[PDB]
Parts: structure tokens; sequence; C-alpha cells
């Protein structure tokens, strides 16, 4: 499925190309911009876990998460990952443990040494 495709197609977009961070671009975005450090910026995303279980939706909520970009608001694979983005902009993220949430999880629903699967979507992002 999606969670497979990306973590045996997608692109490594860390720094250090240690490959936990991964990703493929589902729908193209609007121009070339992507949105700078200290934005805010306003997503739709889906999570599953490797259980194959869908963990978090903001769809579900009715509304956008919104965050300001390269603070650490959010696990380091969003910083990096929104931050390549375009508006408008779907995308897969596979994100290794050391990009979210560690050995330590984040109780109750992610557990010690987790790779998250997420789909994307970048709604906004303004200064
Ligand atoms: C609103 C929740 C966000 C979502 C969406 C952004 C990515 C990630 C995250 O960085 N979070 C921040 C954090 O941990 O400081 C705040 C809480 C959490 N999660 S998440 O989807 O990985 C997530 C969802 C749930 Cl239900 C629970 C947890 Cl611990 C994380």
């Amino acid at each position: 499925g999606a969670p497979a495709t990306v973590t045996e197609q997608g692109e490594d977009i860390t720094s250090k190309k240690d490959r936990g961070v991964l990703k493929i671009v589902k729908r193209v975005g609007n121009g070339e911009e992507t949105p700078m450090i200290g934005d805010k910026v306003y997503v739709h995303y889906k999570g599953k876990l490797s259980n194959g279980k869908k963990f978090d939706s903001s769809h579900d909520r009715n509304e956008p998460f919104v965050f300001s970009l390269g603070k650490g608001q959010v696990i380091k694979a969003w910083d990096i990952g929104v931050a390549t983005m375009k508006k408008g902009e779907i995308a897969h993220l596979l994100i290794k443990p050391e990009y979210a949430y560690g050995s330590a999880g984040s109780l109750p629903k992610i557990p010690s040494n987790a790779t998250l699967f997420f789909e994307i979507e970048l709604l906004d992002f303004k200064g």
C-alpha cells in the first residue's frame, strides 16, 4: 500500500542522507516557493502506524493543524518535510523513529521505536 511504496520508492530528504525521512510528492503544488522558517503553516494530514492502523487525522477534526515552521513545534521530520512542500502539495512521508518519537514513543498512541507514515497537504503558509 502507500506506506510500502514510500518506503521502497521515496526520496531521502534529510540533510544527513541517512534515509530517516523519505518522501513522495502525490500532488504537485503551486509554483516554486516553499515556506520559510517561522511561517505559520496550515496542514491537513493523516498518520498511520506500522501495525497498519490510522492513529490520527486532522481531516476527521474538520480543521487543519497549524504551527510555526522550523521551531521544533513538531517532530523533526515534519519540520524537514513541510519545508520541502509547495502550497497545495500533497505528499507522503515515511519517518524513522529518530526523526519522530524515538525510543521514548508518546503514550498512549505512539509505541517505542515507531516508524510513522503520513499523508500531508500544505494548505497555506504565511509570515
Ligand atoms: C496534533 C498533534 C501533533 C501531530 C501532528 C504534527 C506531527 C506530530 C507532532 O509533532 N505533534 C506535536 C508534538 O509531538 O509536539 C504536537 C502534537 C503532535 N503529531 S502526530 O500526528 O505525530 C501525533 C498524533 C497523535 Cl494523536 C499523538 C501524538 Cl503523540 C502525535
